[PDB]
C-alpha cells in the first residue's frame, strides 16, 4: 500500500524525463485546474470519510448495546429471581453464545467452536441446523425467559421488563445484518477511489512544469494525503468486513462474557 | 451508466475548443479557470450537501426495511415464549406479518398484492385488506385483530398484550416512514439547480480550459466531467430505494428473508 | 420567481463592467479574481452550511407529520383491537384526531380553522376549541378526555388506557415540535447576512471578472450569480416549510392523507 | 452591533495599507494574495463548522424548551383525564409545573426566581425549595411528592403513577439538559481561536490586497472582513442560547406561554 | 506546547529566508498554488475530524449529564413511592454516588478504592473491587436493593419497573462511556493528519519564500497558529476524559452530583 506512492514517485520522474522531450507536442498542464478538480475530490472525500465514520460510529454503539443489554438482563435476573442460579447459567451461556454467534456472523467465520463450548450439543445442533443461527440463540434465551413465566416466577410485568433487552439485542441484530449487507453504492465508492486514483498519477504530471523535479516529493505528498483519506474512508466504510480489524469485536465479546461470568458468581473462583 | 453521454459530448466540445481557440481575440472572448473554479468549488459543495440529503434518506429507508423484519421477527418470539402451545395462533400472527412485508414492499413498488395476499391468507382476509384504501394498514389491523383476539381470550393479558402491540407500532413507524419517503422526496429543486449548473459547466469547461490545454483537454476536462458526473449520479442511485433497478433495495430478497426467517421461527 | 431579475440586473452590471473595463485604467481601479474567488468559496460555504440547516427543518417538520399519521393510524387500530365494538367512541375520537390534524395546519399556516372544525365536530365544543387560544391541544384534551370516558368504568384497564395515551403524547410531542419549527423561525442574522452579503458579491463579480474574461463575461456572471442565488434561495422555502411556496409542505394534502386513513 | 467599529477599523487598515503601499520593497516586504486565499479559506471552512455547531447547540436548546411545554401539557392533560374530579391535584400539580418553567427559566437566565414563586406558590414551599441549592430539582420532587400522594391514596394505581412518572422525567432529563448547555459551556477555544485569527486575517488582508487593488483595497477589505466578522457575529449569540440578547430564546415568552396554556388547560 | 514548533516553523522560516537561493542554484522551485490546494484539502480533512471530535466531546458530557439526572429521578422515585424507606434511600443513594466515582474513576484508569471505603462498607468495597467492572457491580448491587425492596411487596413489580428503568439507564450510560474510553478515535485518522499538518506547516515556508521573501515567516507563523490550533482543538476534544485543559471537570461532576443526591435525602455534608 506504498507501492503506488512508490508506483509513482516513479511517474514523477517518467514525468521529468517527460517533462523534457516536450513543447513539439501540444501537451500542456498548469496547476489551477487540478486544484480545482483536487479541491473537489478533497470535498467529496470529506463527505463521502464522513459516511463512512457515521456507520463505524453506528456499529461501535450497536454492540456496546449488546454490552449494556446483557448486562442489565442479567442483573434483572439477579434482582428479581436472586435464586434460580441455573437459568441464570443457562440464559448467560445463551447471550455470550449471541454474542460470538454475532460476531461470527458479521465476520463470516464459523461460530461452532464456540457455541460447542457454551452451550449443550442438542441445541447447538439446532441452532447450527438454522440459517439464522444468532435470532434461534435470542429465541432459545426467550424460551428461558417464557419458561420462567409459565412457572410462576415471572409475572408479566417483569417477564416485560426482560423482554425489552432482548428486544434491544434483536434491534441490535438486525442493525448489524443491515451494516453488514451495505455498504448502499454498488461498489460506487470504488469509482471515486480510481478517481483518486488516476488524480494522483496524473498530478506530478501537472506540476511538473512549476516544480521541476521537487515535484515527487510534492505529489507524494499531496497523494499520501489523498490516499490515506480515501483508504481511512474505505476502511471506516468496512467495520465488519473481510479486511477489518480484529480486537474492537474479539475484546467487546470477551469483555462482555467475561461481564456475565463475573455477575453470575461463576466468577470469581473459589 | 448512461455516462458515456457526459464523457463523448465534452470530448466533441473539447474539439471545437481545440479548433476554434484561433478565433478568440477576433471576436474578443477569452476565458480564465479563475472564475471556473470559483464555480465549480461552490458547486462541489453544493453537490455534496445535496448528495448528504439523499444518502441519510436511502440509509433511512435501509434501516426502515430493517426495522420490518426485527419487529417481526420479535413478535413471533414473544408469541412463541408467552403462547408457546397457540401454534395456530402463530401460524396465523406469522401469515398476517409475511403479508405485511409483501403488501408494503408491493405499495412501495405500484405492483398488484393480490396474488401473494392469496398466497398467504385465507380470500376473506384477502378482500378485507384490499377493500381498504390502505391495505397494509389494515394488515396492521387484522395481525391486531389476531393478537386482541388472543387478549379477550385471556391467553394475553393487557401486559403482554402491550408487549406485543408495541411490535405492531414499530410496524407502523415503518409503514409510515416507508410512505413518507415514498410520497417526499428531497426536494428536486436541488436536482434541478444542481443539474443544471453542473451541465452547463461541464459543457462550458473545455471553454473553460481550452487555451490552457490545447491536444490534452478532451483527456482533462472529461476526467473533471466525469468526476462531477459520476458523483452528481449517486443521487440518481440514492434516491430511488424502491425501484426495481440493480442499485436500489432488494426489496425481493428482503421480503424472501423475512419470510425463510418467521417460518424459520416457526418448525417449518 | 424573482430570481430573473436579479438575474437581470447582473447582467447589466456585466455590460457596464465591459464597457468600463479599460476605464479602470484612468480611473486607477485594478481588480483582479482571485480575492472575489476567497469572498465567493467563503460564501459558498456558508450558503451550503445554511442550506443544509434549512433542509433538515424541512425534514423534521415533515417528520412530524409523519408522526401524526402514524400516532393516529395507531391509536385507532388500538380503539379497534382493544375495543372493537364501541364504534361511538371510535368515530368520537377520530373525528378529534382529524380535527387535531386540521386545526394544527391551520395553526402553523397563519388561517382561521373554524370551517372545518364544524364540518368534523359538533357546534358545541367547536365553540368550546375556539374558545381556547390553543385549539389543537384542547382537542387532544378532548380526546384524553374520550379515552378517560373509556377506562373510567371498566372498558379500558389502566395498561391500555397507558397504550393509547402513549399515542396522545406522540401527538403531543409532534404539536410542540411544530410549534417549536413554526413559532421560533432560524435567527434573522441569515439571509440578515447573505442577502447582500451575496448579491453584493454577484453585482461586484463582473467588475473583476472583466479583466480576463473580457467579451464573454456575462454568461459567467450570470452563471454564478445564477448558482448562488439559486441555492442561497433554496434555503428561501426550505426554512419556513409550512409555507405557502412550491417547496413547502403540502399540509393540506397530508390532513387529507390522515383523515382518509382515518375514514376507511 | 458593535461590529462597525471593526470595519471603520478595517477601513483606516486600508488607507495605512494604501499610502505604505511601496516603501514594502523599499523596507523589504512582499505580499502576495495566494497564502490569504488559502489562508481565508481554511478560516472560512472552519467558522462554517464552528457555527454549525453553534447553531445545532441553540436548537438543543430550543428542543429543550420545547418538550417542557410538551410534558407540563401531557402531564395536566392525564391529570384530568384519570382523576377528571380531583380539582385540588390540577391546581396544585399545575401551580408547580408553571413553577417549574419559571424556576428552570430563571436559573439559566442566572436571576432571582422567588417572585415568580411566591404568586405561584404558598410560602412553606417556596422556603423550602429557595433554600435548597438545586431549586429545580426541588420543583420536580415535589410534583412528584403530590402524585405520590395520589398513588399512596389509592386514586392512582401503580400504572397511571408510572404513567406520570414518565413525564417527570421528561422534565428532569430537560432540566439536566439545560443545567448541561448552561454549566457545561462551549469549548471557548474555536472562540478564541476564530477571533483573533478572523480578527489578524481582517487587519493584514488589505497589506496583500493593495499590491493588486490598489485603491480598491478598503472596499474589498471592508467587504471581506464584514463577512467574515458577519458570520462569526452570526455565531456569537447561538452558542449561548440562553442569553439576554435580542435574538435568543423568548424564555419569558414561552414561559408566559407554558402558564397561559396550563391555566388554559385547566379552564382558568 | 504549540509554542514550540510554532518557533521551530518560524525558525524554519528564517532557514529559508537567510538563505535559499540554493534551489536555483540547485533547479528546485517551489511555487504556493500546490501548497494552497494541499493546504485547502487538509483544511477540509481538519475541519470534518474536528466535528467529529467535537461530537464526542458532547456525546460525554450529555452521558454524564444523563448520570445526574438518571440518579436524581431514581431518588426522587423511591421517595415518592417508599417515603418511609429511609434507610433504602441512604444506602441506594450511596451505591449512586459509588457509581459516579467509579466511572470517573474508571474513564480515568485510577484506584477507586478510597472514594469506595470512603462511601460503602468494606465487605461491598471487597465484592466490588474483584468485578472486571466495579461500576456495574454497583448497579447489580443497588438493584438488589430495588429487588429485596420488591419481594417484601415495599414495590410491585409495575414500580419496581419504573427504578430498574433507571438503573438500564444509568447502565446505557456506563456502556457509552464505556465505548467512549475504549473507542479511541481511529490512529489512522491522527496518523495521516497531524504529521500531514506539521510536514505542511514546515514545508510551507519554503514554497511561500519565492513571493515573499521576508515576509515569509509572518504568514508562516500566522497559517501554522491556525492549522495546528485547529487541530491542538480537535486533539483536546477527542479525549473529553483526560486531564488535560479543555476536558471534562469529572471531579466537579462528581461532586455536583454527590451534593444533589445529599440535597435530595435532606442530609447535609
Ligand atoms: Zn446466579
Ligand atoms: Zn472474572
Ligand atoms: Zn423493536
Ligand atoms: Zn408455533
Ligand atoms: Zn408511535
Ligand atoms: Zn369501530
Ligand atoms: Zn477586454
Ligand atoms: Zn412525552
Ligand atoms: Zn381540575
Ligand atoms: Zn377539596
Ligand atoms: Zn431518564
Ligand atoms: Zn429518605
Ligand atoms: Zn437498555
Amino acid at each position: 500500500i506504498i507501492f503506488r506512492l512508490l508506483l509513482n514517485v516513479l511517474m514523477s520522474i517518467i514525468a521529468i524525463i517527460s517533462y523534457q522531450w516536450y513543447e513539439q507536442l501540444g501537451i500542456h498542464l498548469t496547476v489551477a485546474p487540478f486544484s480545482l478538480l483536487g479541491i473537489a475530490i478533497a470535498i467529496f472525500l470529506g463527505f463521502r470519510n464522513s459516511a463512512s465514520y457515521s456507520r463505524f460510529v453506528e456499529a461501535r454503539n450497536l454492540w456496546g448495546t449488546v454490552l449494556i443489554a446483557e448486562r442489565t438482563l442479567v442483573r434483572q435476573l439477579r434482582n428479581i429471581l436472586p435464586a434460580e442460579h441455573d437459568a441464570h447459567r443457562r440464559i448467560v451461556s445463551y447471550l455470550v453464545a449471541f454474542s460470538w454467534s454475532l460476531k461470527h456472523q458479521l465476520r463470516k467465520t464459523d461460530p461452532t467452536a464456540d457455541l460447542r463450548r457454551l452451550l449443550p450439543e442438542e441445541r447447538v445442533t439446532e441452532i447450527l441446523a438454522s440459517s439464522m443461527p444468532t435470532n434461534r440463540i435470542l429465541l432459545l434465551a426467550g424460551n428461558e425467559i417464557g419458561q420462567l413465566r409459565e412457572a410462576g416466577k415471572l409475572s408479566d410485568t417483569t417477564y416485560g421488563l426482560m423482554d425489552n433487552k432482548l428486544d434491544e439485542l434483536a434491534h441490535v441484530l438486525g442493525g448489524c445484518e443491515r451494516l453488514a449487507t451495505t455498504p448502499v453504492p454498488f461498489a460506487y465508492t470504488l469509482i471515486l477511489q480510481r478517481t483518486v486514483y488516476l488524480f494522483c498519477t496524473l498530478l506530478p504530471f501537472a506540476l511538473v512544469g512549476d516544480l521541476h523535479y521537487m515535484t515527487p516529493f510534492v505529489s507524494v505528498f499531496i497523494s499520501y494525503t489523498f490516499l490515506s483519506w480515501d483508504s481511512l474512508a474505505e476502511e471506516l466504510e468496512d467495520p465488519f468486513g473481510t479486511a477489518a480489524n480484529d480486537l474492537p469485536l474479539n475484546a467487546m465479546c470477551n469483555t462482555i462474557e467475561r461481564n456475565l461470568l463475573d455477575m453470575t458468581g461463576q466468577h470469581p473462583l473459589p
